[PDB]
């Protein structure tokens, strides 16, 4: 997945095993390599510096200098940092009796796609999802989700042009009632850049609908930019969880490894393909070990 950084963090570590015992000087050289790999992987400079410093201390604490095989100690420490950096323990939205989630993000984020992926994912977990195209301005946008739902066998309610939040709430509540939906997914309008008027309307909707979760969908290939947007969305509307899409095309992994510190939000899911099935719960442990070959 993160082959680039992987192969990179590999030479750095693999450059210590066959040596047999290592000196602090050699350790600093390795850490610099590691630190450079992270920066080159678009990892928030701050996160990258902290990472290597953490590895340094942890490494010394593990008596690395006093080891017949340091390359391994450095491996365990670096794996621990990646794991923590990625989020630590795996998390997932907690489902209740009835759930109503919002999907937010900018255009080309994978938002709408992820919307169907969630409906399909939870449809196979014994849920009855309802997809809703919340874009009140563009009919072509609601149309893209109407098709997707038709593809994953999940009903879709499309709001009207300029429909009010209350009207949308009434309509959505009634459908869920008559069709027995327990998971209600609201795909909100996707725009190129942050649109203040839209945020206002999303805030009002958030107020009228009262979503249990507000998932912001970010395209992982946009690097650190996805984090500045995540902050914007959190400050302007309010985020509860993240979804990293296009991770299969993500050669660096800067956004993934920086979301924790930068946004302080948990990454619930990871997009791994353009197909409705291309979704899976975010597993920090998995990726951490994967990046190192563990
Ligand atoms: N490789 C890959 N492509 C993805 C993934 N998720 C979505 N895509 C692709 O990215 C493109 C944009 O997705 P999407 O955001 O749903 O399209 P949009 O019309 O901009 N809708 P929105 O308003 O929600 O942003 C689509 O061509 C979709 O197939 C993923 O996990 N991996």
């Amino acid at each position: 997945m993160f082959q680039q950084l992987s192969a990179r963090l590999q030479e750095a570590i693999g450059r210590l095993r066959g040596r047999g015992r290592i000196t602090e000087e050699d350790l600093k050289a390795t850490l610099r390599e590691i630190r450079r790999a992270l920066m080159d992987a678009d990892v928030n400079l701050e996160v990258a510096r902290d990472f290597v410093e953490r590895v340094r201390e942890e490494a010394l604490g593990k008596q690395v200098l006093e080891s017949l095989t340091p390359a391994e100690v450095i491996l365990a420490t670096v794996y621990e940092a990646l794991k923590e950096a990625l989020g630590g323990e795996a998390r997932l939205p907690v489902l209740k009796d009835r759930n109503l989630w919002f999907l937010v993000g900018l255009q080309g984020s994978g938002k709408t796609t992820t919307a169907a992926k969630l409906a399909l994912y939870y449809k196979g977990k014994g849920r009855r999802p309802l997809l809703v195209a919340a874009d009140t301005q563009r009919p072509a946008a609601r149309e893209q989700l109407r098709l997707l739902g038709e593809k994953v066998g999940v009903p879709v309610l499309e709001v009207m042009d300029g429909e009010s939040p209350e009207s949308i709430r009434r309509r959505v509540e009634e459908k869920a009632r008559l069709e027995a939906r327990d998971l209600i997914l609201v795909d909100t309008a996707g725009r190129l850049q942050i649109d203040e008027p839209l945020m206002g309307e999303l805030a009002r909707l958030k107020e009228v609908l009262g979503p249990d979760e507000v998932l912001l969908v970010l395209d992982a290939m946009t690097g650190q930019e996805a984090l500045s947007v995540a902050r914007a969305f959190d400050e302007k509307v309010g985020v509860t969880g993240l979804v990293l899409t296009k991770l299969d095309g993500d050669a660096r992994g800067g956004a993934a490894l920086s979301a924790r510190h930068v946004t302080g939000k948990p990454i619930y899911f990871a997009g791994v393909s353009e197909k409705p099935e291309g979704l899976e719960p975010f597993y920090p442990e998995r990726l951490a070990g994967r990046i190192l070959g563990m």
